């Protein structure tokens, strides 16, 4: 039974299954998780297939479920608001990135700013790349039998960052040396550069995101408490592995 | 009076007008028709002077004239909705892409998707040409005088693509070998990238859009009875064409 | 004291901000300050570590602090309206462009159109660059020690341009031969496209603008009355420069 052709078209699905990660035929994604004070879940899917490029504006990252310029001046220039609420309660309490696919985690930057997106003391002084933006060191390498994905967690906390804005950017990883942007490449992956514009969704708790999401459309997770929830599909070679 | 100078800059105008499509210095156009059971329309003008690349996303293909989680959470996720509607009144009937200007036909993928954008059985094995998108042999070519464009119409359905969402890219026609991102030009055109982002436009009815709308901007355009309301430009040439 | 140690480490902070500009650490800038008929100012940033590319759409554009189909169709088609205003009184009377950090000027491009975005007489018409649109020698150059900065002023009025739109792009300057999107580069800056998307704020006049906003982020700025509000940074060079 082992060795019947129907058992075979199931080896062929799953070989398929992980060798689409690393062919071109696949997409790279990062999810970003919001959780707020209310448990509830605002997430994002970008997506691209080589190159996931993105701001999540402040406007982004607030719960626009359970839900202005007297308090927006307040977050825009210092003392300048005219808002009774000091800290609104729709902004997030904490994030986690979830960066999954043939992702090369090496590429990704997370870029967390204030609600201006202004980095240092003035625009002219601004940092590209600020040292806590290199944030690939610091996501948690998840395994799921071949899968592979990453994860980066933290939190919002009550300064500047409380009222944030995020850029988001990783490549697609290439383990050859024909880039993905080469010359005879470049046009047809420019003309994708918007396969998918940034996308949301909102859940009334983990647990029923888990269900209703995270476990429908098989995206890689990890909970609050720890647990990976994920596709698993296990290795087939039919020789040795270094 | 055939051969007065007056005539003759006529006759550069309109040698212009059809050399102008291939030059350089025109813009590519797809138009997104979005018809609705209310017999209104929704407009998406999608242009660049050589790429364009746009998500039209669920906001963007619903009637924003003639008009929430209780009823998305319902497309969000199979039977997790908490609405008394099954269907919303604003969601498309039907569609027509209308490839316009120097498109490369060949190049143009149009990818409907329903709510949550991924293809397939979850996010690990979308592909990012299902078939159904690779559309180019679908349209129909449709000539006026010299100008060339094409159409592309269907049902959105009862289905997941009643809640839809479309990603839409093609390029310019490059009939030799200079790509538009080679390198020495490559800068010049992303600089361009975002010339111009996604813009729409609504209609009480086709035939008002017709007569202020598609006429006045003179775009080529097929009614609902199949006329082609388009100008028209007559080929100049002094030899004979193969 | 001219050369103790800490007044060296003052040194290197200033050439560090001058030659930040030219680094490719830093950003470039294109600032949109809109001025509505309230006195109140509108402003968008746009920003990327190489190339600016954007469109500011008639949402984008007139005053949505002090703030419509019945309007929207009479700006859509000649006559097409429904509408008892004739102008809104929201949309902007003037707007001055400042493109600073290390902007090549003469990559500049400022793209005013109508509501409908669509330049000359119809869409297979329509030229990518306008004359109006080639800015560059129309800025004003600004110097602040050794910084340097551009403004564009002017008036939107009240004909179709009244209704406006814009596509603005600019090119980071490059004094050397090896482009920013070069084959050994472009991924790299493919990834950072969108760091940052088009970002807003609004102000109640311009006065309170410099001191909360354009002081406090030391963006460089001229007043209405033709004050230089900027940082300034004194040149450092220990050798003759031509
Ligand atoms: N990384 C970083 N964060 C800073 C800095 N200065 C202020 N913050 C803010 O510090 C916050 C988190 O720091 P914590 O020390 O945990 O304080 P908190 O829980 O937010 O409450 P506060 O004491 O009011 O800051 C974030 O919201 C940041 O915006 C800084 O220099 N570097
Ligand atoms: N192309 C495609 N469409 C599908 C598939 N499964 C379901 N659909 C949906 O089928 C709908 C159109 O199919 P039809 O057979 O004409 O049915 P309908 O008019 O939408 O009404 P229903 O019978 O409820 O589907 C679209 O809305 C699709 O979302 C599929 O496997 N392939
Ligand atoms: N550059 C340019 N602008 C035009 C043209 N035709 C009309 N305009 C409009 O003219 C307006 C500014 O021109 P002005 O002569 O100062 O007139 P105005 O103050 O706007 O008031 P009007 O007399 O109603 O146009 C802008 O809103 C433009 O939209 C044109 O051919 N070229
Ligand atoms: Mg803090
Ligand atoms: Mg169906
Ligand atoms: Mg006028």
């Amino acid at each position: 039974m082992e060795n019947s052709a129907r058992q075979v078209a199931q080896d062929t699905r799953e070989l398929h299954l992980l060798q689409h990660i690393k062919s071109d035929q696949s997409y790279i994604y990062v999810f970003v998780f919001l959780y707020y004070r209310d448990h509830s879940v605002r997430v994002w899917k970008l997506t691209n297939p080589v190159s996931i490029s993105e701001t999540l504006d402040y406007d982004d990252l607030i719960n626009n479920v359970n839900r202005a310029i007297y308090y927006r001046e307040g977050i825009t220039g210092n003392d300048a608001g005219d808002s009774i609420i000091d800290k609104a309660y729709c902004e997030p309490v904490s994030f986690m990135i979830v960066a999954c696919g043939d992702v090369d985690i090496q590429t990704i930057e997370v870029n967390i700013q204030g609600y201006d997106e202004i980095e240092g003391v003035g625009i002219l002084d601004s940092n590209v790349t600020p040292p806590y933006a290199i944030t690939a060191t610091k996501f948690e390498r998840k395994t799921s039998g071949g899968y592979i994905f990453y994860t980066y967690c933290g939190l919002f906390g009550h300064g500047d960052r409380g009222h944030p804005t995020m850029a988001v950017g990783v490549e697609k990883k290439n383990r050859n040396a024909f880039g993905r942007m080469h010359p005879m490449y470049v046009a047809a992956n420019y003309k994708r550069r918007n396969f998918w514009a940034k996308k949301d969704w909102w859940f009334p708790t983990e647990g029923q995101m888990v269900e209703q999401f995270i476990k429908q459309q098989s995206i890689p997770y990890v909970t609050a408490d720890n647990v990976m929830i994920a596709p698993c599909v296990r290795e087939i070679r039919h020789h040795a592995h270094y």
